[PDB]
């Protein structure tokens, strides 16, 4: 199935989806 | 920017948080 990817580290976060 | 931002463009979505 589909979903979403989110990465968080230190004082910053980034998410990506298609 | 403040808070968290997230938006989808072209054929892929890109969101970032700080």
């Amino acid at each position: 199935r589909g979903g979403g990817l989110c990465y968080c580290r230190r004082r910053f976060c980034v998410c990506v989806g298609r």
